[PDB]
């Protein structure tokens, strides 16, 4: 029996940074989610680089991504960022959100196959022609964690390992950042931080998004959720 | 036909701490490895908790470990260590080297199948409930075995190999992922010192580094060196940190 609760206590962390956003934290064992804003938790936004998670699974399931050790070689021709100008593994391409690598994977999969898997994954309603909510992100990440997506357990495991961003004796953090851009002062951009924490035998799924009009605010997409999860005693 | 090259430059890291031990570091594959001591690199020692790597793979292959999300429930009966007195995941059991969890896995596997898997994995010298004490494995054999695991070439499903690889993650950074396992036989005596291990691999962008470290240890206070010496060597190589 799935449930969600509104917790005004986290508004502190948003107010202190003057951030308009939402944090959704779900405890797997109790099938209970908590958020600071139910309305925004259900609102759909451009996924930006969070879309690299389903794109990676689809890339492996279709065969476009050969296997776990697939290397995305750089032809030497300049790219939007120097961090993309080199050979990358799946983990490498995911961490730096390498646009050209995932655009190439998407082209080889094709429009029809890409849409077929996104419907099967219930992923929102091609990265720019799609919108997804924080609640939809945690549901999708839980399906991935449980290997319940329409793809082999092996391909789901490859993507889960490639998303590892923090390891401690008591927990493993799997996560993905997203940033659509600054947008305009009228219609701001969106910044995301989504993932899950395997802490002892408990699993916590999280999705954070915020309005962003200045690239200088990007660090807040990790600091606000990190402070909330630290105060919940989930991570350090 | 793998080769091992002696590198007297790391001797400094050992001598300074007055440590008798070996570090083996292989870039890309176990084909060409570097070490501070050719002789000791190939010398076989008891694996201690490093044995929990093949134990976990065999547990999964035999179905004793049902799947990736297996929980090892605590029966409430006091254990040798407080950190083992709770339910544990495969990663949790591996991280605290939970003896009771792995002893039970070994029993369910059976000494029969266990020995057939170890032979098929080329794990240690091929010459019951004392595997971590009876087995003998070299630092070179550890990096060869970890390279097979990494490449999914052991006689096990890709899925079971991937589950164990994820459970061994100990450090994550934007540029690298460290998979490792500690081992400690005990302090032994000055005449017969125990052995301390740190084995694993680093996925550094497109490159992979396999490592195996072991040292004589006759005093508890020296334990930190099993991680600090290899870390300092890999930090100087620009692999981690």
């Amino acid at each position: 029996s799935n449930s969600i609760t509104e917790n005004t206590s986290w508004n502190k962390e948003f107010s202190a940074e003057a951030v308009n956003g939402v944090f959704v934290l779900c405890k797997s064992s109790s099938k209970s989610c908590a958020t600071n804003d139910l309305a925004r938790a259900s609102k759909e936004y451009l996924p930006a680089s969070t879309f690299k998670i389903p794109n990676a699974i689809i890339g492996l399931e279709t065969g476009v991504i050969k296997n776990e050790h697939q290397v995305f070689k750089w032809d030497g021709k300049p790219r939007a960022m120097k961090q993309w100008e080199r050979d990358l593994t799946l983990r490498g391409a995911i961490q730096v959100s390498a646009v050209p690598v995932f655009q190439q994977i998407a082209r080889e999969v094709g429009e029809v196959r890409m849409q077929k898997y996104l419907k099967k994954f219930s992923y929102g309603n091609l990265e720019d022609q799609l919108r997804i909510s924080a609640v939809n992100q945690v549901e999708f990440l839980e399906s991935l964690y449980l290997n319940k997506l329409s793809a082999s357990k092996e391909n789901q495991l490859i993507v889960k390992e490639a998303l590892v961003t923090e390891a401690a004796p008591e927990y493993l953090v799997h996560s993905k950042t997203g940033f659509s851009g600054v947008g305009t002062e009228s219609n701001p951009g969106v910044a995301w931080w989504v993932g899950w924490v395997e802490k002892e035998t408990e699993v916590y799924f999280f999705a954070f998004n915020m309005d962003i009009d200045n690239e200088s605010k990007l660090p807040l997409r990790k600091s606000i959720p990190t402070k909330i999860m630290e105060s919940e005693g989930i991570i350090g």
